[PDB]
């Protein structure tokens, strides 16, 4: 529990699923981001109980939770500040002129954080470039993991809702709501594809409905021009029709390191 007397609010960073997020300082020293939870957007009591377990998730590639303010409304969520913002926008800026080794390192940063969460049997459920952030050193961290469970908006949580992450979801999630470690694995393959495509929308010429049908037929995302054969084999392995034939994050990380050494 953070005392809100120790927070300042300096600039607006944008808006997400739970409303406005601000940059400010904690204890007159530490840069932070502060989610100000919009009334009616979150299942608040459930989140508060879960924030306890989340406080114990700690990894260099996960955005660090610093604390919450819950003796008031709106409630605040205080985290590590990531100066370069969301990975999606960052990939879309041509000025960065990324080398492919940089791209693979962003895939490795995310894979490390996911290997950690898999070790704790904790699902993200909304892994995508829009939900990863980039710090001042160009390190990618996984953000907002687990928070999908507390979203009250049915457009986001329903398989058929307009805001559901359809293009990041395996067939068994779309068809049967079968969520598992292997549905995060499938989303991670789509994230690798986003990175090597410099932020293109997955299935850029299809609707959500057409995407669902394309992947039910066994068809998949094409190899981005920047991806070697070996990089494409890694993201492709995440998309096996049988969830139990997809790798773990531990295996993917070994595969990524092998390609780094090779290429
Ligand atoms: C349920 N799920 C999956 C959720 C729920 C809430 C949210 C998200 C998913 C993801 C999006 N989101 C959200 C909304 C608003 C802010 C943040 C958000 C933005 C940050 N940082 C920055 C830094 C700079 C800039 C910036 O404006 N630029 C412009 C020039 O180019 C360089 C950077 C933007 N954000 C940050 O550090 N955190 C921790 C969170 C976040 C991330 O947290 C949410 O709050």
């Amino acid at each position: 529990e953070i005392d809100p007397k120790d927070l300042t609010f300096l600039k607006e960073l944008g808006t997400g699923q739970f409303g406005v997020v601000k940059y400010g300082k904690w204890r007159g020293q530490y840069d932070v981001a502060i989610k100000m939870i919009k009334e009616g957007s979150m299942s608040e009591d459930e989140f508060i109980e879960e924030a306890k377990v989340m406080m114990n998730l700690s990894h260099e590639k996960l955005v660090q939770l610093y604390g919450v303010c819950t003796k008031q409304r709106p409630i605040f969520i205080i985290t590590e500040y990531m100066a370069n913002g969301c990975l999606l926008n960052y990939l879309r800026e041509a000025r960065h002129a990324f080398q492919t080794q940089q791209l693979l390192e962003m895939c490795k940063d995310v894979c490390e954080a996911m290997e950690y969460l898999e070790s704790k049997q904790f699902l993200h459920r909304d892994l995508a470039a829009r939900n990863c952030l980039v710090n001042d050193q160009g390190v990618v961290k996984v953000s907002d993991f687990g928070l999908s469970r507390y979203v009250l908006d049915d457009e986001y949580t329903s398989s058929v809702g307009s805001k559901f992450p359809v293009r990041w979801s395996p067939p068994e999630v779309l068809m049967y709501s079968k969520f598992s470690s292997k549905s995060d694995i499938w989303a991670f393959g789509v994230l690798m594809w986003e990175i090597y495509s410099l932020g293109k929308m997955p299935y850029e010429r299809f609707t959500n409905s057409e995407t669902a049908e394309h992947i039910a037929q066994g068809l998949r995302l094409y190899r981005p021009h920047l991806a070697s054969a070996a990089v494409y084999t890694i993201m492709y392995s995440c998309w096996h029709e049988k969830a139990d034939e997809r790798p773990t994050f531990k295996i993917l990380l070994s595969n990524i390191l092998d390609v780094m050494d090779e290429e």
